[PDB]
């Protein structure tokens, strides 16, 4: 309610319009699949088991392109996907980039603290901008035209996809995302970030205002513990990112497939020597 | 009776039609490949004509990879447009990729190649588009409406009330209710392509002879491995559908010259099969009669 906490969430809203590309309309020109080591590799297939999809491509024309999978039969046949995944990751990690260089607060912050948050938080802003867009009836990730839909086998075991379900299931609002964004954003226990009182206050700052607009724009007591539902879905989203982050250096390992901006986002071979691309990006 | 009720001739002309399919049609699709794809993401009564028989014969494409994979094409719906015509490309890649086959197989035949050079392209030009159908119901799965070109799958659009009326379905259902052999197949392909009235035929009468000759061992070959009543009036059945196959091409023709009018699609190798001296203009088809195997 206080005129503070509205510019505040006017800043979050008009930072997402400006920087979220909702029908995915400039998503182009990516790839699509074609037409000792072994404890890695049995690791491997593991990893890639879980977060199958098939991949629909809805044509101007009124033309559908349907990708199906390949079954594991143990070899390259698994790595399919992998450098289509990189671009649509890639495409989306440059949007939340561009969201974090539109919020005052975050542009105060030396920039070797605005990369570390970064590097912290891509991953969750994803999950969360890609959950707006997430299906739950039809099991599908609706990207505009293009379009990831999970195969059968139940699903609701792997963490990753039981917190797609979940979160939609709490039918946040629009105002409600960009919250849980800039506090997963603005995470002070990030590893290399130097101004920890100032990003905690923060993100304190953003619990507050969310807090607060679930207590005055929803009825109560209906949604009264809907702000701690949510705390509980950025923690369990954090913990989604380091099982991430290691399934996806695994792979990586083995079969490398990760764009530039991901290899510094991750950490695959001073801070901002090491991170010129994501520095660069944050200049412009 | 077996083979032994054919006479040494007829055995002989059998197993030298049948070695050259073999040698000559890849039903698997193995080395078919680097073909277009539909691209990713008074003269308006001409348009009408194209639009009506593209809708019938209307499929599906679907691309099996060895990894595993299945990349599957629907096409789209009649919007009123150049839409229509997103699978032309492919289709000219496939038909081109076919044609090559049966110029392949009509030259390891002993009599085709005894023939005069005009002739050959005289004949082929008159039969390319038959034989390539004659092969393409052998892969036609008719529970499906699906033709399975090994790694290529082509399957009719949503049934056959619709479907039945146009002649060239309507032969692909007809063709395959008779459950032919593969000898009976070849033997179609030859009565076919040794036709002696074909457009620039010099020797009527050698074609006809041999014509005449296959048809005589086909009915013969029926005779000694058909004891049933249910292939009664089969040889009379299959040269009734020889007739119709050439009606389907006179008609089939007439469409593709329409369509490249209005959207040019063909092939160079298409474009000197239904033209759009005779061995001048005829290059790549005077290239690959003089290539030999
Ligand atoms: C919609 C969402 N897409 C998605 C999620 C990612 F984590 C990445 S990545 O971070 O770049 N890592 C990565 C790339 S190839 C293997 N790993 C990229 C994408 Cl496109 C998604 C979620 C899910 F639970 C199952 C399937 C999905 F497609
Ligand atoms: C399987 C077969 N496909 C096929 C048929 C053709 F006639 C030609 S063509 O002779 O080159 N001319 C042509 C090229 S684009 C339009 N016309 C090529 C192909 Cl690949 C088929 C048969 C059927 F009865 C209904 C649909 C079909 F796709």
């Amino acid at each position: 309610l206080t005129e503070e906490q509205r510019m505040m969430i006017r800043e979050l809203m008009d930072a997402q319009m400006k920087t979220f590309d909702t029908t995915f309309s400039h998503f182009k020109n990516f790839r699509l699949p074609g037409v000792e080591e072994a404890a890695k590799w049995s690791q491997v297939r593991k990893d890639l088991c879980s977060l199958k999809v098939s991949l629909q491509l809805r044509g101007e024309d009124g033309s559908v392109w349907n990708y199906k999978p390949p079954a594991d039969s143990g070899g390259k046949e698994i790595f399919s996907l992998l450098p289509h995944m990189a671009d649509m990751s890639t495409y989306m990690f440059k949007g939340i980039i561009s969201f974090a260089k539109v919020i005052s607060y975050f542009r105060d912050l030396p920039i070797e603290d605005q990369i570390s948050l970064l590097k912290g938080a891509a991953f969750e802003l994803c999950q969360l901008r890609f959950n707006t867009v997430f299906n739950a009836e039809t099991g599908t990730w609706e990207c505009g035209r293009l379009s990831y839909c999970l195969e059968d086998t139940q699903l609701l075991l792997e963490p990753m996809l039981k917190f797609h379900y979940m979160l939609k299931k709490l039918q946040l609002h629009e105002e409600e995302y960009v919250l849980m964004q800039a506090i997963s954003l603005f995470s002070p226990d990030r590893p290399g970030v130097l101004q920890h009182r100032v990003v905690d206050q923060l993100q304190e700052q953003f619990a507050i205002t969310l807090k607060s607009y679930i207590e005055c724009n929803r009825p109560q007591p209906a949604h009264r513990f809907l702000f701690l539902k949510i705390m509980a879905m950025l923690t369990e989203l954090r913990s989604i990112n380091a099982q991430h982050t290691q399934r996806l250096l695994r792979i990586q390992d083995i079969h490398p497939f990760a764009t530039p901006l991901m290899q510094e986002l991750f950490g695959i071979t001073s801070l901002t020597e090491r991170h010129k691309i994501l520095h660069r990006l944050l200049q412009e």
